């Protein structure tokens, strides 16, 4: 049962060397991800149901085109394929065959070390998925949320989207469902009201991510960074302002890892809004959130965050207002719009972490060391819980070489595994399918 | 002198050119005995997203009319705040308001002041169906050239939650397969379609969503528009909007309905009963959920007897597929283009579709009027339904339209007389819309009609 | 030989009764006006000038109007072969053609008192706006180029280089629909259109029936607008445009810089903004001189303050267009009024009551010096429109041959003034296109 | 001003900051002078006389974080109306920009590019025009490469714009080597006729070369400038981005083109190929293609006249033919699965492809002899024409030519004697050399 999908919005002007380069990635080890990447794009709007399903690359002496066998049916409407749904497709070749391949074939001098050459591959995969509008008067809210989350706190989240797309504001979440699916959501009704014509809605993820967790059919830009090193970084420079939800490991996790960038001296004078907003039940979740950073960072940190509870409007209205700001800000220093070159990362914090449980129980989590190396650690840390969770290679290894043990300090280790099981009582930790079995032991 | 909350807006979607000798018509109907009307439409417009109760907490809204030397703008004088963003009005908001200066003040208000020699009148349906025709041009409602794709959706304003996600999905099949919404510019069946087809409009990549809302000034008064509403549209009559409703659509697809949804379809079934149109294509096809198979069970049996088992043949009734509802809309598109490229008529407005005067004419619903409706098997099934669908249209003058709805206790409640097992089958319906609350929205309902 | 034209820029939406409409409207005896002007549009310039005579070879020409259910169609029979390209209408002559049935048969036809003044300005503004001329929300950009219909070569190249000029300063023109200054500019202005990649040209030519006729649309124009009088055409062109560069012409030029002239100085005009400049090819020296040495002691001293004159600085004259722009917008932000439509210029009746001229007429012309400066110009534009009706208009020609050269009474040096005015415009050969000599149908003196 | 800094339009807008850097270090090394000397030209749209009276002209690149600037100290007064410079200027300053900097630096420097197999030297040419934003996709074939003279009397360069009109009546896009005569007056008549008939949205390609561009400013009729790095790769570019090709009257390198395309269109597995050659003149050219047509079929094969049509006099059947052919290559295009906006099927020999250093030594080993390979034949007879026109413009040859010997080339006599007929016939019609003063032959 096969359909010959041709490209839509990626890939379309590919020389026929390319095409070669992509046939052969696409038979190499990297098929099951290009499958699976692909088969979850097709299943937007929720794997191993569809074990028939196979996608061959198809050259043309124009350039490629997809074959879908045993694809799934709803992704097809009367015959055709979903535009949408079609263009994710192609979205997924490209970050998958295209440049996850390319990075490894060769390239002269990519160090992939070089916190410079990180960066400059960030932008450059961004350029190559059309993501960085030359020109653009800043608009992008990057959302950051929990994917198990309550009723209330979605919609909660729709309306602050709703509130930012009366606005005229883009969004940019984690391609994934409940909190980042709720700010595009509401965004759309907003734009829509507004006669806002073309939305941005950018789902930002990486491989291990979308295999497991579909896009939400609200994006339509997806953006496959290849590690969440990356893709933190990809969502840091594109944004112009941070909102940050109630959320879980990852949600938290990238607090941290803004954090530890915005604490970083060098970016005493960058301009970017940070806003922990939440309904108003979530004040409790957020005030033990909020005493947790102050105890690991300081009182200083709150001076780059803000938290708005239970007022939607005004948190659209201050991230409105901020924009003027960070175009000023961008002006100023000759930066650009769409990329935020000047903003500092620390190779501590790009530097790809491996989250193994060795690597874990060495995390410098100790008081005894500077901001930046503790939040950086930190969150290498909350990343590997992330990892026992949803990606595939944590959700095994904590079922087989038993959970995660963390070394540290009481008071910090005390304080967060009350972060941790608060967060399961939550229930962010697992989607409401089944129970939650803790991949960490704290002490 | 008093605290005052004041915005200006300027021109955005209609009235954008206007000449000056215009912008002195319109400043003078707008002193008429027609400000109340102009007044609680631009309020209802502005109320859009949140009955009178919300009217009668914005007692002091006023909206006054500012000429200038260009063309014109409209003076906001304690408007609903809702209806702003930081101050600034929401663009959508904006563009219905300048929808009801044009249709209320322009077209309403010319018409308004003009002679009624009832002894000489144009009940020439020419008129009728040209005039209704300038009123689409006026508002930018006929592209030339863009090929069929609007389906005119019909149901009731009040309807449960199961119906309403079922329009809702059928919305989306619709317009997963790049189809336009029409509706009455209502809550209920009215928005739910095109809230779904939204969603299908935006999964395609389909730019340029037509989301009209064909409504009349009674209706508007006391019911804003839905949200999701982009091209608003207030024709006169509901005579005229339902003919409107007819030509600009390419397919029709009736939901569960209350008396509003029941009379336009024997206003449809009219038209295409009629000889001159047995080459005529424009899909009708009745839909719900499968807890409406008992509904539209009755519904064909009262159309049946009114209309004949030969009614059949121009809807078709589905019940809990959505998807196919779409789908065969969607196939049908195709024919209604050569169907327009035969005959030479236009996408935008069908000319050929002949609908006959008596469904033309409006029918004042006075109760004298009432009584005096033909309803006897004799006569063609063409005068059995015109009189048929007038008697419908009564009943929605006593629940929502002002004359009628107070009309109706001082010159009395009303009453239909005919033929006694036609009155039957109507009560079943009738009382069994009384039952689905698709007369009024609940917490209470007036019958507003008696018969035998 | 047949060929169907569907409709292209308007009289697209047409409802069934106004296809009824302008059905009758083609019977009627307009018939040959709406031919004759459909006749021109589709001749535009094919490398041919020859007034009426080019339009003699198609004597076999005729243009029915067809009614469809959706709206009109236009019926072709034995038309100009070269306004086809492998069988396809050229789109800009479909466009022009179509929009003789709008103006012509929809417009012209139709015709509110239109005597009051009021009624005359909102039925100029009611046609522009049908021709979708009056766009919202733009900028002033419009800069309205007179000139002559017959011009040396000397005077063509200046004008395309104003216009290269005006163009490369992303501002469109608009001009009378006809050759030589009609055409120069925005030949020139598309030009500088390219270089500075402004995409939407709009190079307006705005004429009448009685000179489109004879005059074809020189092919540059791409919005035709036949306004129904000289006056309502005149009283069109000083609304729409923000700036107007006067170049050398012959006595159809001459009538405007009076009319404008007239307006200019009515008091209750003075605080206006609408930049006038005269400009000329270095040899237009003298010219402008002589026009000058006219306008000072014929009308006001005062006059030079609403004109400028400019020769052989191509690159100035736009220059000051371009500033001019802001300034325009400025002025109408303070008066509340349109970009697109100058409602607060006061024209008065004496510039909107079209004129006849016969010959009476041109004996009751009050050129008076002891005449206020405006009575003066009104009348001065109708001694000129005489020239100009039976030098070309078929109206006047006719009444030249009966009743002989119109006889210009008035008195004064006013008279003499006049004289060595006209003697030099057909002097310069600026009053007859080259191919015979010239008839002057106005006796001076 | 004497300084102005003009911001990227039309490429070079999203930059990563290790390509703006690379391109400083490009502007350092002695590419200057070539870099200079383009931009200069670019800016001088409105002869190397004018070379000469702007000496101090000088064009620097500026580094900032968001991308780069151009730097232009003493400018051509004519480039910049009221003080901003003409848009198009600034355009295809920025193409030299693109293509002298970016991709003549990238290519020289490095090596994985082979540059010696016509795999590689094809995906180059597609490479640059896609960069360049050229090769458009999915537009049906409408692109007519014009050939001919630079020094072509005013009756042939009005013919060709008047065939130039009927192509743009008919709605047909133009493309040239990006200069005068013969390279500009289809685009001038061309536009003219775009306008008659509503075509919004013309494009005018001109294909040149840097030694080329750097002393024959670019005609200002040309919208897209393309700057190929060499002779042999921008004709590929011109054979495989068009659809129909059309050969005015013509000199050196008019000549030499026609070789070229004779050369791939004879070529066996190019039989298949769909590309219309028609020859055309305004009578008086009779004679100069009659001399023309006599001399292929005897240095090449009475079957070449299968490949071209000779039209005379008749501009609008010229431009009526070509229409019709528009279909035909889309089929042929849409058969073989190949691009519309490129070629790729169209077998060009390695022979075309490889550059041709015009040296006395390798001008002797020209096998231009009837024995050879109708295929060996043209490629030999093509390197021997970059030779002559080397000797008229190309710095090189100009230098080689100046004391250390004018070229000499010959083989057989027939073939040698239909030479000296022909170019003693483009002396006399001052297609060799632009101005009156007398011209030297090189040959
Ligand atoms: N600074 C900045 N400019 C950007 C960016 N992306 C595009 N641009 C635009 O590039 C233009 C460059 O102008 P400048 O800021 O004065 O130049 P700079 O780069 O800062 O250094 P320079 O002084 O030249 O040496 C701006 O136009 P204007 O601001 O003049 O006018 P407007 O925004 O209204 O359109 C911006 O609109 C960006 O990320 N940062
Ligand atoms: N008659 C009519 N035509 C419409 C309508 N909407 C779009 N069109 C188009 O307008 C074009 C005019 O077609 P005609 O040549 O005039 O049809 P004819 O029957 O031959 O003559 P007639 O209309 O009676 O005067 C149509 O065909 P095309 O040129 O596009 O090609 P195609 O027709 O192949 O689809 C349709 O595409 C409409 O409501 N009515
Ligand atoms: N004068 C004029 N204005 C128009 C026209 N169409 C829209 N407008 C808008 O009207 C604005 C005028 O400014 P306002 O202070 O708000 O006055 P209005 O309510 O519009 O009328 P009012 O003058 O008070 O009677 C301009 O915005 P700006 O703030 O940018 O002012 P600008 O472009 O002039 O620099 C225009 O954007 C028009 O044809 N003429
Ligand atoms: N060959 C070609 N196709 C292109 C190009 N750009 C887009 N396309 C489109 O890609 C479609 C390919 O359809 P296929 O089913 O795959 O059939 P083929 O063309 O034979 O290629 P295949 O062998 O299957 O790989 C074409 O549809 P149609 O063939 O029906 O043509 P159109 O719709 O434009 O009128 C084109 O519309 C291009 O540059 N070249
Ligand atoms: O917070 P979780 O839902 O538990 O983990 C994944 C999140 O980590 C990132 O910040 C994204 O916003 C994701 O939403
Ligand atoms: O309660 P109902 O009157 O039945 O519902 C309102 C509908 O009746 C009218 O015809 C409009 O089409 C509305 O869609
Ligand atoms: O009659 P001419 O003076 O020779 O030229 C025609 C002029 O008369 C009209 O007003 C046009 O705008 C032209 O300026
Ligand atoms: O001026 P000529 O030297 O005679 O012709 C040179 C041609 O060869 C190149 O392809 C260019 O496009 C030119 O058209």
């Amino acid at each position: 049962m096969i359909t010959h999908i041709s490209p839509l919005g990626s890939m379309d002007m590919l020389s026929q060397l390319e095409v070669d380069m992509l046939k052969r990635t696409a038979s190499s080890d990297l098929y099951q991800l290009f499958r699976n990447c692909s088969l979850a794009v097709l299943n937007s709007g929720s794997l191993s149901r569809f074990e028939n399903f196979d996608i061959n690359v198809l050259r043309r002496e124009r350039g490629v085109k997809l074959e879908l066998i045993n694809p799934p049916e709803e992704a097809f409407v009367d015959g055709r394929i979903i535009r949408a749904l079609q263009a994710n497709l192609f979205a997924v070749l490209r970050d998958i065959l295209f440049v996850y391949g390319q990075i490894h074939n060769r390239f002269p001098n990519l160090n992939l070390d070089n916190s410079v050459h990180i960066t400059n591959l960030v932008f450059s995969i961004l350029r190559n998925a059309r993501a960085l509008h030359v020109g653009e008067a800043p608009n992008m809210v990057v959302c950051w949320g929990g994917h198990s989350i309550n009723e209330n706190e979605y919609l909660y989240a729709r309306r602050v989207g709703n509130q930012l797309g009366l606005r005229e504001l883009n969004i940019c979440t984690g391609c994934g469902p409940g909190a980042m699916e709720a700010p595009m959501k509401g965004a759309a009704v907003g734009h829509a009201q507004q006669r806002y014509k073309d939305s941005r809605f950018i789902g930002m993820t990486e491989p291990s991510i979308i295999a497991a967790e579909p896009p939400n059919p609200l994006v339509n830009e997806l953006i496959i960074m290849p590690d969440i090193e990356k893709r933190l970084e990809a969502f840091v420079r594109i944004a112009h302002g941070i909102i940050i939800f109630p959320g879980g490991v990852g949600t938290a996790e990238a607090l941290l890892y803004l954090l530890g960038i915005l604490m970083n001296p060098a970016n005493k004078d960058q301009v970017l809004p940070l806003i922990l907003t939440g309904p108003k039940e979530s004040a409790d979740y957020f005030r033990v959130l909020d005493e947790f950073v102050v105890h690991t960072l300081g009182e200083n940190a709150r001076r780059h965050y803000r938290i708005i509870i239970d007022d939607a409007a005004e948190v659209a209205r201050q991230m409105k207002k901020s924009m003027p700001l960070v175009k000023e800000n961008r002006r100023d220093t000759g930066d650009a719009y769409s990329f935020n070159w000047s903003m500092r990362i620390a190779p501590d914090l790009q530097m790809p972490f491996e989250p193994s449980h060795e690597n874990m129980a060495n995390l410098k989590l100790y008081p005894d060391q500077p901001v930046e190396v503790l939040a950086a650690d930190l969150r290498r840390a909350f990343s590997g819980i992330v990892a026992g969770n949803v990606k595939e290679v944590g959700i095994r290894a904590i079922e087989e070489f038993g959970p995660y043990k963390i070394n540290g300090d009481k008071e910090i280790m005390r304080r967060m595994d009350d972060l941790l099981q608060g967060f399961v009582a939550q229930h962010r930790m697992k989607l409401p399918g089944s129970a939650y079995i803790p991949c960490y032991e704290i002490c």
